[PDB]
């Protein structure tokens, strides 16, 4: 639905026009189209969404496996997208995004240091 | 730090425009200075940062409740502040984010519905 479909993109952190150039491959219009509720959302578009998704439960999966190994995790929070880019020359603002939120949450939740 | 100021912000779903109005009581021009890096955090701010991280700490612990209590909770996902705000009369524009930050985590993670 609209509602699930803005519930994973805020959750990954993701932007609007992010989402919709990466994912949907449409304007930033069509997707607030999808989310306004005046519209069907593409299922195909919402299991891609899915699949991000559990992106981010991998990353959360090998923080865990730190946490358990004893180590409070330093974990890079870049305010900065070129900085991510520099440091991930392999990944994009998809990436950097997907980042930020699995170090704000460690983070918030009293759980690593943010460095 | 800013990354702290940042990740938590962005955590609670906030907007640049709507932490500056409330939280700091300053222009968004003021709000991304803070985030720059370039100074130091104003400590009042850092703190109602923290304080509102623990408030949705408490809504999550509200639907542990729930669901220690056998239901498989039914969120309403907000993508309408005014809707928040009918349902919500002495909240404003920070809880609805609040809502919408628990209600994305609890579905996108698997343990309650959308509506």
């Amino acid at each position: 639905t609209n509602k699930e479909l803005q519930a994973i993109r805020k959750l990954l952190m993701l932007d609007v026009s992010e989402a919709a150039e990466h994912i949907g491959r449409v304007s930033a219009r069509s997707w607030q189209y999808w989310e306004s509720g005046r519209s069907a959302v593409p299922d195909d578009v919402e299991q891609e969404m899915l699949d991000l998704a559990s992106v981010r439960i991998e990353m959360m999966s090998a923080i865990d496996k730190r946490l358990a190994d004893g180590e409070r995790p330093k974990l890079r929070f870049y305010n900065k997208l070129d900085e991510y880019l520099a440091d991930n020359p392999d990944h994009n603002v998809i990436g950097w995004r997907l980042s930020q939120s699995v170090a704000a949450l460690y983070y918030t939740e009293g759980h690593a240091d943010l460095i």
